[PDB]
């Protein structure tokens, strides 16, 4: 190498968003020491190692903000690796915007936003929650049954439901209930309760709850009998295998998630990111579609900043868009509003915590930033190639 280059990388290590946020450090530190040991990243002819520094946002958004300002202008990073729950985001979207700089954000996520300093490699909703809604209603053993809404107390479960409610309505379904719990919150008797006075025939529920709160409700759900033999079906929207691990696969067995990458994926291209991953972790260890989602974060960065030929955000975030990457999941490009091109699966959890993939897109969706259920987002559109266009522009 000929010089360092220092990146910042800003997740939940402690607190209740630590079961999920915690893998996506391992994992983006995987692509690091991968990138590195094939050379670097190559700029001006000169190979630069990546380092990087850790900051533990503790799951509190004040946090996110705070160390989202010193790695900007305290460590002078070129980008940060950073954010979960959308709380989170909002925290830093400011920061990142009245500072110019950069981050990148991984996490399935609600849409509505389109910053010119942030981009994204989450699913939008018409790639996760509005696929897995019609296959709820259409496909699934609970076709046709009403649906219940749980979720924590925040943007992203609120917004993912107002969606919801929109795209139920459309398809001629019912909405039965709708609770929310404060983030890390392990009270769920009384929303138990109340779906299994709206759900007497069974049905779906959505569950958008992040953390480990879901630890709770998966076992609670389970001994109040609202299981799949009795006829009720959860689809989650914010955890997966890596979560499903700590809590028990059999809690989640019948359940039902709706992701672009699931560890089960057999291609080489899947089967390589586990083995991998498990090479430098444990051979317990999963993948999961936040880890595919934060790995593809750094190799998107590192061909954008060959591109640029500078570690410069804007040019770099000029350059990123329209690169594309062999992804663990599939083909994957960085679009004109700064979200990705990805393959949708819906899957349902087997009793060792995996995925069995029972329908997948005929290649990758279009990331929806502006939803196009919601009336105030429905004909809006984000391209940030385009001075005249932008942010949110009317097509
Ligand atoms: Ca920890
Ligand atoms: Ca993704
Ligand atoms: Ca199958
Ligand atoms: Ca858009």
């Amino acid at each position: 190498f000929d010089d360092t280059v220092t990146v910042g990388i800003l997740h939940s290590l402690s607190g209740t968003m630590a079961i999920s946020e915690s893998t996506l450090v391992d994992t983006e530190k995987m692509a690091i020491e991968e990138i590195n040991a094939a050379g670097g990243v190559e700029v001006d002819g000169k190979k630069y190692k990546i380092d990087y520094i850790v900051e533990d946002g503790a799951s509190d958004w004040p946090t996110f903000a705070e160390k989202s300002k010193k790695l900007i202008d305290q460590d002078s990073v070129p980008v940060v690796f950073g954010g979960w729950t959308s709380a989170s985001r909002k925290a830093m979207l400011p920061v990142y915007e009245s500072k110019n700089a950069f981050l990148y954000y991984p996490i399935q996520y609600e849409g509505q936003e389109c910053s010119n300093n942030i981009f994204y490699t989450g699913a939008t909703p018409n790639q996760q929650s509005e696929p897995a809604t019609k296959f709820m209603f259409e496909k699934s053993p609970a076709a046709g049954k009403p649906f219940f809404l749980v979720g924590s107390d925040y943007v992203f479960p609120r917004t993912s439901n107002t969606i919801t409610k929109e795209q139920v309505k459309a398809l001629g379904g019912k909405v039965v209930g709708e609770d929310y719990l404060p983030l890390g919150n392990t009270e769920v008797a009384p929303i138990i309760a109340k779906i299994k006075k709206a759900l007497p025939d069974g049905g779906v529920i959505i569950n958008t709850l992040n953390g480990d709160q879901n630890v709770a409700f998966f076992k609670q759900i389970q001994d109040a009998g609202l299981t799949p033999e009795n006829g009720y079906y959860v689809m989650s929207y914010s955890i997966a295998e890596e979560e499903i691990s700590t809590i028990g696969p059999e809690f989640l067995e019948g359940h039902y998630g709706a992701w672009n990458y699931m560890m089960s994926i057999d291609t080489p291209a899947s089967k390589k990111f586990a083995s991998d991953f498990k090479a430098k972790y444990g051979n317990d260890r999963q993948v999961a579609d936040p880890q595919e989602s934060a790995y593809n974060m750094v190799y998107l960065w590192k061909a954008a900043v060959e591109k640029a030929n500078s570690f410069d955000d804007d040019k770099v975030r000029e350059a990123l868009i329209g690169i594309e990457f062999d992804a663990p999941q599939g083909p994957v490009k960085v679009m004109p509003n700064h979200h990705l091109s990805q393959t949708v699966r819906i899957g349902k959890i087997t009793k060792d915590g995996q995925f069995e993939i029972l329908e997948e897109t005929d290649g990758p969706v279009a990331p929806q930033a502006w939803n196009q259920f919601e009336p105030s987002s429905k004909g809006y559109a984000c391209d940030w190639t385009d001075a005249n266009k932008g942010e949110k522009y009317k097509l």
